[PDB]
Order: C-alpha cells, then structure tokens, then sequence
C-alpha cells in the first residue's frame, strides 16, 4: 500500500518528487513512468511515503500544479 501521484508534469522526476512530498511526508520510495503505450496512464509518479499529516499536507497539493501541470496527489483508495 503506497501513495500515488496523478498528472506528472511534462518534466517531473522521481527524487524531485521524493523531495516534493518528502518535504512534509517522509518518502521511502517512488515510481515515475511516461510515454503512454496504450489507453493506460500517460505520465505519473507513485510514492510510498508515510508521515503524521502525510496524506494531509499532500491534499493541500491535491492539484500539485508546477510546470503548468496540476498533478493530482491521490494516496490509498
């Protein structure tokens, strides 16, 4: 069970993402994929971080938004 970010900017990265949530949510590992081969995702970043207000401070960025891209931090389900 880990968190998952949706809407990876057109230049987002992994550690940069570990640093995007690790700021208030200790990140243990994350996965970034791109290049949509089929009707599946089209660029996202998983992050199995974990902290007291983790999912909290994370919702504050429910839109993320950075390089003109409002990602969508969504943890668990």
């Amino acid at each position: 069970c880990k968190m998952f970010i949706g809407g990876l900017s057109w230049q987002t990265t992994q550690e940069g993402l570990r640093e995007y949530f690790g700021q208030f949510g200790e990140v243990k590992e994350c996965l970034v994929m791109r290049d949509p081969l089929t009707k599946r995702s089209r660029g996202f970043g998983f992050v199995t971080f974990m902290d007291q207000a983790g999912v909290d401070k994370v919702l504050a960025q429910s839109r993320h938004e950075l390089d003109s891209k409002t990602i969508d931090p969504k943890v668990a389900f």
